[PDB]
């Protein structure tokens, strides 16, 4: 098969195994940490807001809202995998500090509360000994950054049907999905949404905006990430603004002039069709069972 | 006129202001001391190597050699634009940082304590790094270092080169077979890879050219490595071409880049209306001052060979 051989080009499955973090190496006790960290609420401000309430592992890894300048929230599946970390932005800015996790992190609390806040409950400082071995003050917020990255490292989901084409059986999908498929590399598609992640390897100039919505940009200066394809069709709503709910007309806007690309309303069903293949197998993750305030834990802040 | 709209959709001219650095100030003494480093061989563990030697401000910012895996030497002209910091890696290794790109290149002829200590036996050297960052009680580090070089960097910029006049509203700065040049380059969908204020730089690819004077062809990385898509700017001046700096003229990497494998084909005459195009995008190059720079002190660690 061509469109089979070109696919293997263009893309590669998912992984099994959560990939090695150069220079964060994971242990048993810091993706634990990483977890408890990552339902923890304690960790916004009101202490009523966990990364799980915008990246929802039972939710596609997104919450299932436009936004929460307010940005859809992308999917932590498999976002280990992402080379490109943000929606948008100037080149210059993109290119030279803060990421994903410190920049959520601010949506709702600042670094040093979280920190005297995790150093004021008694069981945490003892769990980040066991997580970062040797340094005499272990909790701090590079620390909490790096457990919730081994943690967020075993959110990868292998196996959609899509990965076991990759891997050689042209039957693990429907020859409507293979149409499809053909439509997205014929297309162009894939130039942008490309590689392991299906997606999230670069920016492009290329917004979707309203005035309807439509793909543009005028000459200024912004750029804006092609996301991974990955598990698509459960993370609704579609693009940065989280403005369009449906997969299809997200499909018939990226089929814009503005990138070549001109297809049928017959093509877009075939596309949605294949991108429907790209769900892979959720993680099963256990809820934590976290420590208790002490006394001294600081109060919650309402915002 | 409508090839024009597009190009303008695509692209960006470069601003002639040096662009502000994030949590990383411009000011004369920082910049001044920036400067100095870039031109220090010194910072090499042979004192003859410095930052301009593999990105040499008088020949595009690079040193017109195929390499020094070893990489072709990308331009430092404009580098504070490219999103993409490297050549090629893996997915999940890019994402991190395994140190930026100054930090990398230094470790190709370095020690970076063995730099700083260098740099504290440099009696002139510690009063720069003190005026350049005030406040700091030990401010001669490795990060002070990379923080001077990167708003030296910052001024390396090229703007004014014939294309971005012509971005600017301006049809007649360019030829007009460089604008059938621009108009294929639009049409065979390469400006989707080589995009925005910095025309490429932007992201990366699972296609890299390899040895397959058409040796040489765009193969997928089915590995799991994907290639930064260059930025063109200053292309006709920064040969060889591509990762490995394997191809020397820009016309037989325009070829090479007519790939089935992305779709495009372009005759000979096609490949030379892109060149021409490509011609276009050269900028005013920067006139930099060579520093003086201030001398060793008895204590100043020896060469080594
Ligand atoms: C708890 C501390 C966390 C963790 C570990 C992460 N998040 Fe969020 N997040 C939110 C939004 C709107 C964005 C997009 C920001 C933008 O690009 O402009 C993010 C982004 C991320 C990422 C990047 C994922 C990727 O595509 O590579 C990651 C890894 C990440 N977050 C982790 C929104 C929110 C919230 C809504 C209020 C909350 C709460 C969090 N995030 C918290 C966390
Ligand atoms: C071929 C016609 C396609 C199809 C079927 C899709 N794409 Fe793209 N894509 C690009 C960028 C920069 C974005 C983000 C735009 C924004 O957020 O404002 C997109 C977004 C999508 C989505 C939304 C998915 C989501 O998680 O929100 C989908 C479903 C989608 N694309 C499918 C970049 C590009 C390109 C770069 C030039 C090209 C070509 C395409 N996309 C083409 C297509
Ligand atoms: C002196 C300290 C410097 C500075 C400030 C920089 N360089 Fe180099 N450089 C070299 C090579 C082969 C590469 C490519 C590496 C790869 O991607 O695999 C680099 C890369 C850079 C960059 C990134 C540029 C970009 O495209 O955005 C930058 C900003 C940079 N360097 C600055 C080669 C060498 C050398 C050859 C031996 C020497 C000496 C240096 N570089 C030194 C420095
Ligand atoms: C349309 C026909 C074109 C033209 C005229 C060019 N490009 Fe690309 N390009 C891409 C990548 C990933 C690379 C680096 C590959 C490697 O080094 O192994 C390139 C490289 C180039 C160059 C060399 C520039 C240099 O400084 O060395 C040139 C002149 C060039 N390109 C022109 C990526 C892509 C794409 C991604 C899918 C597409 C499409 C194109 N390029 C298309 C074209
Ligand atoms: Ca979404
Ligand atoms: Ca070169």
């Amino acid at each position: 098969e061509d469109v089979m051989k070109r696919a293997q080009g263009l893309f590669k499955p998912i992984p099994a195994k959560p990939p090695v973090m150069k220079d964060n190496p994971a242990s048993p006790s810091r993706v634990e940490l990483g977890r408890m960290l990552f339902f923890d609420p304690r960790l916004s401000a009101s202490h009523l807001i966990s990364c799980n309430t915008c990246h929802n592992v039972g939710l596609g890894g997104t919450d299932i809202l436009e936004t929460s300048g307010p940005r859809n929230s992308p999917t932590v599946l498999n976002a280990v995998y992402n080379i490109a970390q943000f929606w948008d932005g100037r080149a210059e800015d993109l290119a030279a500090a803060k990421g994903p996790v410190q920049a959520s992190v601010e949506m709702n609390n600042k670094p040093e509360n979280l920190v005297a806040t995790l150093k004021s409950i008694p069981g945490y400082p003892p769990l980040f000994r066991k997580a970062f071995p040797g340094q005499g003050d272990p909790v701090t917020f590079d620390n909490v950054a790096k457990a919730i990255e081994v943690f967020e490292a075993t959110l990868v989901t292998p196996d959609a049907p899509f990965d076991k084409y990759l891997k050689g059986n042209r039957k693990a999908i429907s020859s409507t999905a293979e149409q499809g498929l053909a439509l997205f590399l014929d297309k162009g598609c894939a130039a942008c949404h490309s590689g392991v992640n299906m997606g999230g390897t670069g920016y492009f100039p290329f917004g979707v905006r309203e005035d309807y919505k439509v793909t543009s940009t005028a000459a200024d200066k912004y750029v804006f990430r092609s996301p991974s394809l990955r598990n698509v069709a459960i993370t609704m709503p579609y693009f940065h603004s989280g403005k369009v709910w449906k997969l299809k007309d997200a499909v018939k806007i990226m089929g814009s002039a503005q990138l070549g690309i001109s297809i049928t309303d017959a093509d877009a069903d075939k596309i949605v069709t294949f991108l429907n293949t790209l769900t892979g197998a959720q993680p099963k993750v256990m809820h934590p069972v976290l420590p208790p305030n002490s006394d001294d834990t600081p109060r919650p802040v309402s915002n």
